[PDB]
């Protein structure tokens, strides 16, 4: 339905937001290795 | 259209799902280096 | 609104597209370490 699609979009926004945070966390560990 | 937007949302859901799997795969390789 | 949801979806598509590019960039650095 329309309301189901709104909630689906909001959940996907939260998933990309967690995506960015997880990538930053991994970048931090990689950069420690790259300059260590 | 409405139907085009539904399919766009479903494709984006699949893209984030592949996102998570690719990040996990890279985390596995990084963790091997970090503790190796 | 409907138009707000269309723009929200387009912004999320751009965010996953940047997601993929950032993951590839990190994979490149990780692969340098893994075979270095
Ligand atoms: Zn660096
Ligand atoms: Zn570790
Ligand atoms: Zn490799």
């Amino acid at each position: 339905e329309w309301e189901a699609l709104e909630k689906k979009l909001a959940a996907l926004e939260s998933k990309c937001q967690a995506x960015e945070k997880k990538l930053q966390a991994l970048e931090k560990k990689l950069e420690a290795l790259e300059h260590g």
